[PDB]
């Protein structure tokens, strides 16, 4: 699931990975992975380091690094995108002004959807959270 990743994000993370590593391949012991995470600016605890080691004997391959960063940055980007898109519907109102106002935008647009299904699901962010669950 590398599609949730941004081109600039993957470029920056590859740049950091290339700067951290020494001569040779990127496969070094898990202590190197922990130190790279510390240098990247993140605050990974011992449990996060253990999970990253288990995901990847002391070989940090670019695919495994990309996968662990994919899951982490994907959770982070999902949270950030939810927070940003909470204010995406600026035309409906200032903030969650009316249930009918949001329902009109959600039913007149969004996807090929059934008119009665939107009303049934109604009975802003709460609807998105319910749909995600």
């Amino acid at each position: 699931m590398a599609d949730q990743l941004t081109e600039e994000q993957i470029a920056e993370f590859k740049e950091a990975f290339s700067l951290f590593d020494k001569d040779g391949d990127g496969t070094i012991t898990t202590k190197e992975l922990g130190t790279v995470m510390r240098s990247l600016g993140q605050n990974p605890t011992e449990a996060e380091l253990q999970d990253m080691i288990n995901e990847v004997n002391g070989t940090i391959d670019f695919p495994e690094f990309l996968t662990m960063m994919a899951r982490k940055m994907k959770d982070t980007d999902s949270e950030e995108e939810i927070r940003e898109a909470f204010r995406v519907f600026d035309k409906d109102g200032n903030g969650y002004i009316s249930a009918a106002e949001l329902r009109h935008v959600m039913t007149n647009l969004g996807e090929k959807l059934t008119d009665e299904e939107v009303d049934e699901m109604i009975r802003y962010e709460e609807f998105v959270q319910m749909m995600t669950a």
